[PDB]
């Protein structure tokens, strides 16, 4: 039972992953590496590299994938894609995803020159439409052809979905209309796509076998992490408090969206601890504490001074001291492991986040209706992603310095974009009197209907994505893995804030299929 701490605290004690499995994975990895670098027709190679990514394995082959695509992009030979929408769109997306610029004008030949509308003759090319839809999300601001490609391909895919013969292709198109691949969380999409790929006609059985084995090996790390985190959480006693039922496993599932690789296990555990405390303390500020209790919680945190903590009731004192202790533990890990005391930075982002909660609480108490901009300036902090992302930078940056930490903590556009997206996606996740959420703020500000206000907020999602996309073609003071963390928290937000069955059964199925049950090997 995904929700049961007895079961969770036992996870990791044993695994059905053997040393046999690991040796087999080493052998299969060498052949997949060889397939990516080796001879293939260029469309077949793009399709292979896309499958590797969708199976969750870009982390194993990123150098080979980049080297293969660099080769393909430096081709005098272009007759294999020019005039072929499916090939043009796949090439466009995979090159932009891997830092190789392709201009939007590659799609101009598929438009009517008078209207700028895509040609009627495309309206029944399902794989072309699907590739053009997926490609459109790699667009930047002012790339008008890609804005049109999105609205055209969405409308045409909706129209043709029911006309598709191939049951696998129909499943893929349904999945894409729910969320484009660019917006999906990698680990969750990997588990979905392993089953889809197995049923594809062009399926490579070596790649499928590697995908299953690597999936199970990575899952064994996750199970050991969940065990440690569940034992920690029960140790805090916060599992017994009223707030955030299931906050620990909710946090961890979101963290798997941010980062799933085994080599980032200790970072992931620390991010998951912070996320569990965010959901708990969100409830303290929202429901449980009095204004005097919250002001004292905030002041203690701002001063990093726990002298007055016994003035708080037990159920508020315990979350505060766990936030304090965990923040000190995480800053200390940075000192021991990375040579840099991170406590000033964990304490600062917690103080900022509690200030942002206190401001929401004061707006509610005084019946304030902020503007959308006023709300988002605060709500990009209250969502918790400045806290989580600054922490993740602290823990991973090579050669941490005060200058480097001060720059990320200042939320430059790349980082701020991610934080705003996570907030507005969360707010959109509530289906159609709360003056303090995105849609209602915009309604109060402009007198828009809910429908029109929702469309406006959805347009902001697309805009901020375009800004992220372009930021990734610019030189950055950031490097991997932080560059990936910043994109992947947004994909974790999309995945867990969508709107048969119910939210409970859907979540349980994702947790059980990704974290608990191995994939069956023959
Ligand atoms: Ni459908």
């Amino acid at each position: 039972n995904l929700w049961d701490y007895d079961f969770l605290q036992s996870l990791g004690r044993h695994s059905s992953v053997t040393e046999e499995h690991v040796g087999l994975a080493e052998k299969l990895k060498g052949e997949v590496k060889s397939l990516i670098t080796g001879p293939m027709e260029p469309l077949a190679k793009l399709e292979f590299i896309d499958s590797v990514r969708r199976l969750g394995l870009k982390y194993q082959f990123e150098t080979e994938m980049k080297e293969a695509l660099a080769n393909i992009s430096k081709d005098g030979y272009d007759s294999w894609w020019v005039d072929n929408l499916r090939a043009t769109a796949l090439r466009f997306r995979l090159l932009r995803e891997n830092g190789i610029f392709v201009p939007q004008d590659v799609f101009e030949r598929f438009q009517n020159k008078e209207t700028g509308k895509f040609k009627n003759e495309l309206c029944e090319d399902v794989k072309g439409l699907l590739n053009l839809y997926e490609a459109s999300f790699l667009g930047w601001e002012g790339e008008d052809i890609l804005d049109e490609a999105r609205t055209f391909s969405t409308a045409q895919l909706k129209n043709v979905e029911g006309k598709i013969s191939s049951p696998n292709l129909a499943k893929i198109v349904h999945h894409a209309l729910d969320l484009p691949l660019h917006w999906r969380a990698i680990r969750y999409e990997a588990r979905w796509f392993i089953d889809i790929y197995e049923d594809e006609e062009d399926m490579n059985p070596t790649l499928l076998k590697y995908a299953k084995l690597d999936f199970n090996i990575v899952q064994s790390f996750h199970q050991a992490e969940i065990g440690r985190l569940a034992r920690w959480w029960v140790g805090t006693g916060l599992d017994k408090l009223p707030f955030a039922r299931n906050g620990l496993i909710q946090s961890y599932m979101y963290a798997i969206g941010m980062l799933f690789e085994p080599h980032l296990g200790e970072v992931r555990e620390m991010e998951a601890k912070v996320g569990a405390l965010i959901t708990t303390i969100d409830d303290v500020y929202d429901v449980y504490g009095t204004m005097e209790e919250l002001e004292l919680f905030t002041d203690i945190t701002e001063r990093w001074d726990i002298n007055r903590v016994d003035q708080l009731p037990r159920n508020i004192r315990m979350p505060l001291l766990t936030m304090f202790n965990t923040s000190n533990d995480i800053g200390y890990w940075a000192l021991k492991e990375r040579g840099f005391n991170g406590i000033p930075y964990t304490a600062k982002v917690w103080a900022d986040q509690l200030k942002s909660y206190t401001k929401e609480a004061k707006w509610f108490h005084e019946g304030h209706k902020p503007t959308l901009e006023e709300y988002l300036e605060n709500a990009l902090v209250s969502i918790g992603f400045p806290n989580l992302l600054v922490t993740s930078y602290l823990l991973t940056v090579d050669n941490p310095t005060k200058e480097k930490l001060d720059y990320v903590d200042s939320l430059p556009l790349f980082v701020r974009a991610s934080c705003i997206l996570c907030r507005i996606i969360n707010d959109l996740g509530t289906s159609p009197g709360d003056n303090l959420k995105s849609i209602q703020c915009y309604m109060n500000e402009t007198g828009a209907s809910q429908e029109v206000a929702r469309e406006h907020i959805e347009g902001l999602v697309r805009m901020w994505w375009k800004r992220l996309n372009k930021c990734l073609f610019e030189p950055s003071p950031f490097t991997e893995p932080f560059l990936s963390f910043t994109i992947n928290v947004v994909r974790g937000s999309h995945f867990f804030y969508q709107y048969y069955g119910n939210a409970e059964s859907w979540t349980k199925n994702q947790g059980m299929s990704v974290l608990i049950h191995p994939i069956t090997l023959d």
